[PDB]
């Protein structure tokens, strides 16, 4: 019942405005609610609605208090606009920005117990989405939503995610395979779950250090510096615990020997 | 008097011109015969795309149709090339003109007329079109535009027959299973319910100023509202949180009129019944 | 210069209190600084005691204008608008003058807001100290703009849109991004149509305060005016 | 179950000021709140609280925050109960009130209707047990992590909040306070709260408390007394004059409230 009228939304102040995506606030009449929309160029994202169906009905599907509550979407013009609950709170990277900038960060960004409790939110999350046979895609400090009353959320499931992580190439989109090496296969069958807890170890390491470990290099050489050399860690203080351990596991290049979230939402860190 | 009302041009003597529309003028007069100063609405045929012939029906109804809450139809003749509508001089205005005064003055932003004035002004509306529908007639017209309203207080619908006829203009050829929607839907028609979203839609335009879809070139209004949803109070407006002063009794008599199946509307017995309607108070 | 100086209640980057002798207030750290205007607050002395600096100043009794205002939002009376356009344009004024006599002497307040505006006893205006504050103080051809913003720094004019913020936040009861993470502001500013007094029935606020307003709130700062020329302006 | 020995009992953060301090439970592994109380400072001892603890004991109700246990440390009576990471509804109130948000009012009407149902229904047990709250305010509705809504603080708490203490020629005033009063009280107390999550605070939030008490006895509150809320109509405001009716016995029965237009 969220309306797909666009002259029931009151546009306001645009949050954010990049080249695939501007997060412009909204307030809904029939609501009477304050909204963050989303707006996608189809044209410019080269996509379409018939490829983004599925996401959206998993969009409209999935809900948990760790996950930033979707209303709906529709059509304007040349773009998609999702229609979300608008996070006050702002983001987690905005928090990391802040103590950086402040100058207050060399000796550690966020205190351990302050990532323990963002990262078992944001952990219950994911492991409702792969209860549900999902996969978030884009785990990042960025995607982390605060709410005024202190509640922390995944934002950017579905659509988002999708459009940032090369498309339909999960295990949601031969013959005799016994002689494809290990990384056709996964091609053909699309990469799962396990991604979204490597994702979890370089999020974890950017609370702590303010950054991911190769976050100077172009995209081209991150890209290079993953898959040729050792998974990265904290030293690329006041840490040394369980908190690297924890980080060991997320990174391993093997998702098969990565933990799922609830192995994971164990741990003595959490 | 009397009388009745006369027929001959030379017993109308012409006064001021109240509005020089873009289709139809009306002009205050004074009758010699009956000693009363009376409304008339001149209507060039031509100009209009009509004749005396397709009007005759509607002349007919508006010689029958007299209740309080309906301007009074004297009578009607041909002058040359136009059609003169003889009718009552109102002389508290439309409920436009007030409008207008509010939206004028920049105090409309936060709501034209209360609930109260609102809800005086519309109950008077639904007895009227309560009679027509009883007389199986529909105005097609209903807007704040034709809400005028007497020295006393007194409500009265205008423009019923021709105007009303005139201002809204007034499964065949293909193979049904490959027709499209909007192809099917020419020969579905209409009745008395369409009075009722008229209605709704009224209900806003007092509130807000204006109908939802104001801002949009006429083809566009009729497109987004085919395509949409119905409207709400704050739809098409630019600043809705302002409106919040509007209760819930109001937006609740305002979706039962403002339903796409007209069989869902209640009928204007009903809506007489409805809560919002006990805010009205003594008429002014 | 030695204490010789009582101390007291706690007001009150660390702590400030105050103390007898004769009431002043004192701020403890964790050079000059020469400035002396009644519409600022100046440091009379400053000595150390034990990895303490303190920075002995006037008391102020009066509290600061946010101060005000929060009792009015507290309230239900900022329904049209919180301070009166005649208050905004006395308080304002004292700030301004305050601000002049500063950039004068080649210095930058850099936190010009409600909460640093304190209010005497006496009914005086003056903005809150800066010193220690401002103790953390070729050919460009090629350069690309990121690089420029931090060659180029910023002067003075920053005061001004600070001051044009305070505005605002004298009529609204907060500045206009506030609802927003810090870090999100700048982003806010640039993305958006430059800020204004409504960026809702709380405005009885005249035209020459909305001009006053956008002169201050330009995001290029060479088109921003000097504080004497905005004292010159109509408002005040 | 639950033990009446200090050392286990680990103190940690105080939640606030009688010091509500929390503490982490090793037997078992729980974070519970303990609330501290000085005896001498209240003037009160064991001997004249032992029976508001033997109630605490015997009530067990989902809208009534779960009482664990208590014991006496030096001169400190320590009251163990679950700890409610929701805060209470007064510091949401006290959240709009300080932002100006509560233009137009503070909670929706909904969201009224929700919470004190279930204070309602906690009250309702505790008068069915033949008990009276007595401290009822949005300071003692306190929320779970669960979106659980429980009320706070009956036994010692508001025992100690309210304080420890031929009739026919005899004024009625005279005779309620021979009898004593009842769990009515409860129910005024209840439509004092209702106002206080419409407009924020008390109705007479304005003049200082002890003036509070005459003002009260001379005159009579709806939710216009504190200061515009017309979104709060009908069958709410209705409800707030059934409870705030002078004369206890006029007021209806935490059941008879539960029963009201307002609370399907
Ligand atoms: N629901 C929301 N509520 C509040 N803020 C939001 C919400 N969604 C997004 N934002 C903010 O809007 C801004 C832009 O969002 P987004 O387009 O996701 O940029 P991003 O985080 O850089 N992702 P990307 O552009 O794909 O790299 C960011 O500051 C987000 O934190
Ligand atoms: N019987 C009447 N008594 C007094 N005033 C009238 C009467 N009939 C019409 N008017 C006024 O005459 C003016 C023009 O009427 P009309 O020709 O209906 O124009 P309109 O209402 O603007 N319709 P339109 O010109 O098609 O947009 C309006 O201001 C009416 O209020
Ligand atoms: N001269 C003064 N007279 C009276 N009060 C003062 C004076 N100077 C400072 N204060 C008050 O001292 C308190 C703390 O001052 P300060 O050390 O500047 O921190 P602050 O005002 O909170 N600034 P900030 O830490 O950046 O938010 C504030 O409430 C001031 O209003
Ligand atoms: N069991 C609990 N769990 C979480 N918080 C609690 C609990 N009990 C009390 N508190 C909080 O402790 C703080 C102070 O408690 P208290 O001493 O009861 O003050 P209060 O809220 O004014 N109640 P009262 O003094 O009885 O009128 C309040 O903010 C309560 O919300
Ligand atoms: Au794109
Ligand atoms: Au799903
Ligand atoms: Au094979
Ligand atoms: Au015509
Ligand atoms: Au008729
Ligand atoms: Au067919
Ligand atoms: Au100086
Ligand atoms: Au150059
Ligand atoms: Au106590
Ligand atoms: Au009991
Ligand atoms: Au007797
Ligand atoms: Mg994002
Ligand atoms: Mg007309
Ligand atoms: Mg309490």
């Amino acid at each position: 019942p969220w309306s797909i009228n666009r002259d029931d939304y009151e546009l306001q102040e645009v949050i954010g405005s990049g080249a695939t995506a501007v997060v412009q606030a909204a307030y809904c009449a029939p609501k009477k609610e304050k909204v963050a929309i989303k707006r996608i160029n189809l044209e410019k994202c080269q996509t379409s609605m018939d490829e983004l169906l599925k996401e959206i009905q998993a969009m409209s599907q999935c809900h948990h208090p760790n996950i930033v509550s979707y209303y709906t979407s529709f059509v304007v013009k040349d773009e998609l606009w999702l229609v979300m609950k608008l996070l006050s709170g702002g983001s987690v990277l905005d928090i990391i920005k802040h103590i950086v900038a402040k100058g207050e960060h060399k000796s550690g960004v966020l205190d351990e117990s302050t990532i323990a409790t963002i990262l078992r939110e944001v952990l219950e999350g994911l492991e409702y989405l792969h209860k549900n046979g999902q996969i978030h895609r884009d785990v990042k400090a960025g995607n982390i939503l605060l709410g005024e009353d202190g509640s922390v959320q995944i934002a950017d499931f579905g659509v988002s995610a999708f459009l940032a992580t090369g498309g339909d190439i999960t295990r949601n989109k031969v013959g005799t395979p016994c002689w494809m090496a290990p990384e056709v296969m996964e091609q053909v069958r699309g990469y799962d779950f396990k991604a979204d807890i490597w994702s979890f170890g370089i999020t974890a390491i950017e609370l702590a250090t303010g950054a991911a470990p190769y976050h100077k290099y172009p995209p081209m050489k991150v890209l290079m510096l993953t898959l040729q050399n050792d998974p990265p860690s904290l030293e690329t203080k006041k840490y040394g615990k369980s908190f690297r351990k924890m980080i060991s596991l997320c990174l391993q290049k093997d998702p098969e020997k990565r933990p799922t979230a609830a192995e994971l939402l164990r741990h003595k860190f959490f």
